[PDB]
């Protein structure tokens, strides 16, 4: 039998809709299939919803909670820019300043008006446009991250935050990564089950640049890169690639504020981070697609 692939859309904070979700999740799956499912959080775990601190902890349960399944978490680029304030992000591997990714966005500074707390000097420029205060409705910044630092029990904007939040959830967003790859998922088709190959980034991948280009600086983590397309882009993501163009590779993302599938394209983000949206996965092979708004049993 095909092992279970859930792919998970952006959560932003919502832990009813991710818990919901999860319960759901249980009565469409059968629980021997469920137990050994490989489960793909598709990034976007804080911001605008207000519970991103329960949604963590939620999260780094789920190992204990199933210790046969495969839990990969991607980063978001929400979660990029929170980790960048909480500084964790390694220092770029070219011998740059994270100081040096803020100059292309240099004009915008007045408008977000970025961080210039305590540890800005050292922070990556998404790290700053995210603890920012945006003149106007935004959450406090143009990141929506207000709800964040209030979920830790701290003001918007605050130094506090990085003491407020806990270890493990420091090593939860050090442990994310910017691309999954899997050799070989089952997915039916209209013609039957296909055997593909599998990768999961947050927004997508580029035209143009080699792809193997593209994975190797994902897989490294390169945060010389003031904006990462592949976490913050729209329309230059929304596609397949030409190089991948060939109906052997599944593309899954969240981040696009729509659930949209296009054959091999698949894009997980019915919520949005709108309170009033729901929280969508899908499940390979089948395409099904389940709901925290759900109300399944078996
Ligand atoms: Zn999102
Ligand atoms: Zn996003």
């Amino acid at each position: 039998k095909p092992r279970t692939v859930i792919c998970v859309g952006d959560i932003h904070g919502y832990i009813s809709k991710l818990n919901n979700l999860w319960l759901n999740l249980q009565s469409a799956i059968d629980p021997s299939d469920f137990s050994s499912a490989l489960v793909i959080f598709l990034g976007d775990y804080c911001d605008r919803g207000p519970e991103t601190r329960k949604v963590i902890d939620f999260l780094i349960s789920l190992p204990e909670k199933h210790p046969d399944q495969t839990h990969v978490f991607l980063a978001g680029n929400h979660d990029f820019a929170f980790s960048g304030f909480l500084g964790l992000l390694p220092r770029p591997s070219d011998g740059s300043d994270l100081k040096d990714t803020w100059k292309e966005y240099s004009k915008s500074e007045e408008t977000e008006g970025w961080y210039t707390g305590e540890g800005f000097e050292d922070m990556h420029l998404q790290g700053r446009r995210w603890a920012g205060k945006i003149k106007a409705a935004y959450k406090g910044s143009i990141y929506d991250a207000g709800s964040t630092f209030e979920s830790y029990g701290v003001p918007h904007g605050s130094s506090d935050l990085m003491k407020a939040v806990p270890e493990s959830h420091k090593k939860f967003l050090t442990n994310m990564v910017w691309v999954h790859e899997e050799d070989d998922v089952c997915i039916e088709t209209e013609e039957g089950l296909k055997h593909c190959k599998l990768i999961a980034v947050h927004a997508g991948l580029e035209k143009g640049n080699n792809v193997e280009e593209q994975l190797k600086l994902l897989r490294a983590k390169d945060t010389s890169i003031s904006k990462i397309q592949h976490l913050s882009g729209r329309k230059n993501v929304w596609d397949i690639p030409q190089e991948l163009d060939d109906k052997h590779t599944v593309v899954v993302s969240g981040h696009h504020g729509k659930l949209h599938i296009d054959g091999m394209r698949l894009i997980i983000d019915e919520g949005g981070g709108f309170p009033d949206k729901p929280v969508a996965a899908i499940v390979l092979p089948s395409k099904k697609i389940i709901r925290d708004t759900d109300n399944l049993s078996s």
